[PDB]
């Protein structure tokens, strides 16, 4: 089939829908795959790279779009709206349930459009989402680390310290996927560590992981209070991938904390388990309350985005090829895929955003 | 004795000479200390940290450079020049041998000057610097996270990567103190690790700390080569601390390099062993010279002055306190002390620094 | 019930039925033994030693075959088809599909054949293979060891290198057991080491495992051959056990390696991963193709027979105990045992089997 | 040469000066060994194994120290002077600087004594002592986990925790020998650790050890208080050899912890850096000051007779060898030997002994 | 819902229903609790830890029982028996398969009795058991140190041995939850340790938490008394929850141990796989046979109350409230706290208690 790769153009987008090593799978499985020039160029792809594995390098967005299948990052916008033609496959992030307009969109041109974020196994896993879940759980220390700088506006604390000097402490609210790999990130650079989560199962789990490590605590209020008022960084990690989580960290506990301690919240965008934490642009990407600088920039994977496109890819790969082979039957062979289905010839099929857009349905 | 802390006022310096553990200790050995209002606040320490310490807090420099010992962490800079006294013993980083008229000046005053980077042991370590060291190679490699992601100029790369995806490769030069507290933070974030150096011995004892989790490799041409150019982190750890490293890293072996890596040197302000490396100041950290990002930036551990100085502290003290107490005689006494000497009686008398200003002596 | 244990005689088997340890709990549930004389010597097992387990040691094959069951562990060979009884239990490792006349041989005789290898369990886990799947993966990498050694053929490469010195690289294909247990092996003696899987779930439980000293990446063509042209020791250990793996290895990617770099398969007997491979014999156990060395003995666990004896026994045995107690009514108790019944009363009853000679069934 | 074993018979020792591995050596030099018949059973070696070890089985002290050597772990006692031969070599501890009759008596029948705890080597390190600190550091942790213990005495705390649970704070005052072996065991215990020490050094050293697993602090009396005070076991381990430890933690400071919380202090019998902590009893090991149980049993390793005995003779083991073989030249081919000289002929020749009875010199 | 916390009266029984953080979950739900003076005590809650979490602390027992549902640890005593009233909810460890006049006395009242121990999973796991079995593995090596101590009645073995000297021999018989943890300790204390079990699959599964440092055996006879005959500390693991445990230890087995050597069963109240041990009181907790130590204190958690009290509350906690919300209901709604219900209304629910008592039923 043909598969249209167009460049991403949200701002600060600067991953790509297929890596070089993905369009060569696809080439070698007979399909053909158009990539407009520079798609790559944020990731670290050239198009020669591209032209290697296979693929024909477009000179313009519109020769990407018009394809059968078109494998993108994000969401399509506006610009893009008159790009997109009527019987074609999208696959991509869609996050419908927040874009009234862009469902409509795709409702009156009629193609059928494929969400990442809903592909869904038996286990109610979301395969497509958890690659960038990892590397979020990942960069939250890296990100913590940069603002416990004093230039940077933190305390000026080493997280791993020195022998003779006390290492940083890092609290984790969330044991699952998000707060295990920032776990593991800021054991790596020595600091002292406590996971927080309600599952003892979990908690388990984790001593299977870490040993003694790492202090393996039951979230109770209490407890809650006492380990972020010492802590240097907090890290929310409670991502409950539907509506919002908890507060588990009040304002009142925030003033409890001292000053140029760090808060990262990797729930941001969809609401954190930090009362004062909101989202923030790139341009000033913290702010402070109670001397505490708040870090709000959401979609952190965007920083490392050959890293994180291969990690999506490796993921989404399967699917390509299976939708690029048996194109539409493939949602009735695949289950996972048929979950992923949220518009098809007008139809809003998807259960969770009909719940939202009611009247769309 | 009276000992008094001055507020540093070089430029975005915000570690103090004394921290208030051990103003404490000080003050439970009956000396009496004077710290200027606000001298920790840069540190995370505040002046009543400083009272509960037993220490007086004092609303000017003027007031605490009038003391007969003046503990600090930086060179008295020109507007201070005039708040020295005669019969002072003052004792911080100074690094004569780059500073003509300091020197002059310490000189026409004629107080006792003792250098930290010059106490010196039977074995020619200098255990005043060392601290700094570790802090300095600890950090080389957070910074070098920050610069591969994408906003940030690198060409986005997670170095501990994801299963699945390749993770990033750091390549350090010199496995000293520096290039192995820089591959313990490297090793820490899951990336792959080469250390370089051309003492075997030293490369043996490393094993015993890493086991066969990174690479030590024999310092040769023809492997630093090959190494180098795969890198996406390239860690600059041959700190020789009198006069300049030869080059390891030639622009021609930088132009070989992918773009979007990036070099961190810790030998900067001395000379490094990469030749396009140069200083940088903190408006403008980084640049680039054949696509590759270039850190430059000295003095990476003032970036956290909570930990530096309590590190620095942790050393100095205990020459602190017998100077304290022997006053002048302590170098008759100590032999690492004696060895700081820089400047007495309005004679020159370091070695090291004479043979820099050989009409100086 | 009487059970035989007849010494194996198929070239270079040197394992047993029944280890002594497995004999001693036969006997102490009531059943009786009957063991050929040498019959565990080849696996460091005299017959004293049955001796003291409670087996009577029998003179000849004749009678060890006589008895109401016989647990070996290959195939029955010709040579002993006249040793084999209308009313028997017969268990061991029988690979029906790829034995036309040993399956009508069984067949005219009448006895109940069940193949260690098709005991199944509802997790389509074969428990009687697992244990030799783990040996062979241990192996593959001591053999790989012997064959990169100068004297046998290799570049003369050793794996865990010498600080200062390269270590080898180990590329594994495959990410289950067997490459598993080979990974193990690889990262013991200080190689460095690659795994290729398809499966990122099984890439991120193998984190879980190795943590970030080996590199886990997603089986695609291109980083493949990137990695395979780079390798010492290349392992195939993709085991598909019903039918064969395709090509991960190509003549071509083959043409492409260093001279005197090894390469083994698991896969051999059934069909590996790689072009260039086939079996081969004890005498002549490797072969070169473009300077690279080939290793194609198979049956990897006949290498060290008083480890394999054990391993197999601890999983047989509740089988053995099952049938010695039950006879025939545990394959009504007994799901995985039902599965693991091939002929029976002169009828081929495996699905597989029949499949396979649709015309015996 | 004849040396002799008798029984020790000082209250609760059950070590021996010779174990059976050791007779046996000894024989084989051509020496012959007479020991007291029950003199190993404390330690679990009985009389039959140094029967066929070789040496001579004696039924009475008399018969042991009737020897030319005697070799022992206890002094002499009072019951035993009488016993005492005028051309004797005495090998035991004997802390003479301690007791004066034991000293007199010594010197009025002439005998040469040796004792363990002053040969010395050139580093001024006691070769002799080091066994025994090791036993003693690994058996405060033992202890202190007992006393931790509810029906013993303390708050009822479990030093690992279970996931979920705080897991016990063990603060260690010392970072020596004796330290580091208490760190190694409540790290394999699961509990959280702090180590303090005034040498950074020696700080850096065990960070090599126990990487950031452990917290590793410079000891000053601020972040003291603060640790202590939240301490579940405080462990005493600085061992000043000759003279007592300063107190690092006063009984002010022992009032701040909490209720049931334990210390252990490993200099109990010479002085240790706990104010309260004084010994006690084997029938009365613990008391209470402020709620906080006090175990101050000296002699540690007395507890397990069988390691400490084989442990002793591992290292006392050459010196009783180049003793029988050279007698008495030995201290002029010994210099560690000649340091242990203490008494011979009458004269008190040790230095250090001299100085505490310099009448006695 | 009104909660009551009476102070458990059962003897050497120190924890406590509800703990301080407990409270203040239930109080911050509407839910008021009452909690008799003195029943934290001895896990270490002192009332006032209850007051600020938001209980009203009652003088007495009857101002605690005279609730709508009763949180205890132990099983309701005679005592107490006119303390209960008829529409409370009990909630507590009851075992009433050994107490029929307890179990008739619940009958009579008609109160609803939840038991712990019967909550169960549908994968049929007691979740509220475990973290009883998990510090009970945990302190059987803790007590098994402590009895191989000469002066406790053990040779005198340090587990770890010191470098030289042969480390203590640990063999755990039972591969579970309980040997799992049991063999945690051990290692964390240096010995040399096996574990036994039946199941291949839980032996795969332990190698991937203790890599090759623990031997894994399969349970079998003669491996079996090979190994325990070269025991030092002989730890019985296998806890089968419901009825006992088969001999794995026989008397003459024990008779081939070493003198000295220790045994601890954790099933000793159940019934042991140990043939000679049985249970003993605080007073006596050990007894020899053949020169072997036996220790038979059951309820090993009671030693560290504080430590278990928190475990328990993390895992009933959730249920507690469930309770307290909706009341009789949650038994509707939960199939664990369904599988709980013992006795209700005068009836006799427990299908496996009926079992016991089928004229109860």
């Amino acid at each position: 089939m043909e598969i249209g790769v167009p460049k991403e153009i949200k701002n600060q987008e600067f991953r790509v829908g297929l890596s070089p090593s993905s369009v060569r799978t696809l080439v070698e499985a007979g399909h053909t795959v158009f990539i407009e020039t520079q798609a790559g160029i944020g990731a670290g792809f050239a198009d020669q790279d591209y032209v290697q594995a296979g693929a024909q390098v477009v000179p313009s967005a519109k020769d990407a779009w018009s394809r059968e299948m078109v494998v993108k990052v994000k969401e399509p916008l506006p610009a893009e709206y008159d790009l997109m033609q009527k019987d074609q496959l999208l696959f991509t992030y869609l996050h419908l349930a927040a874009a009234r307009e862009l469902t409509e969109q795709l409702m009156r041109v009629g193609l059928t459009a494929i969400a990442y974020e809903t592909v869904e196994l038996p286990n109610r896993s979301l395969p497509l989402l958890t690659p960038m879940s990892i590397i979020a759980g990942r960069l939250s220390v890296q990100f913590g680390a940069r603002f416990l700088e004093r230039q940077q506006g933190g305390r000026g604390v080493l997280l791993g310290g020195v022998p003779g000097v006390k290492p940083g402490k890092v609290v984790i609210l969330g044991g699952g996927v998000v707060g295990t790999e920032a776990a593991k990130m800021a054991v790596g650079l020595g600091a002292q560590v406590q996971i927080f989560d309600i599952n003892v199962e979990r908690l388990s789990y984790l001593e299977t992981l870490f040993g003694s490590r790492v202090e393996l605590l039951y979230s109770n209020s209490a407890e809650i209070e006492t380990a972020v008022a010492e802590a240097d960084l907090l890290i929310g990690a409670v991502l409950v991938p539907g509506r919002r989580a908890p507060i588990l960290v009040p304002a009142s506990l925030v003033e409890q904390m001292r000053t140029g301690s760090v808060i990262v919240d990797v729930a941001v965008d969809q609401g954190g388990c930090v009362e004062t934490l909101h989202p923030t642009s790139h341009t000033q990407p913290t702010y402070e309350v109670f001397g505490v600088v708040h870090y709000g920039v959401p979609n952190m994977p965007g920083a490392v985005p050959w890293t994180a496109t291969q990690a999506l890819n490796n993921s989404t790969l399967p699917y390509v090829v299976k939708l690029a082979n048996q194109g539409l039957k493939a949602l009735e062979t695949d289950d996972a895929l048929a979950k992923g289905l949220n518009v098809q010839a007008h139809r809003l099929v998807h259960p969770a955003v009909q719940q939202v857009f009611p009247d769309l349905a």
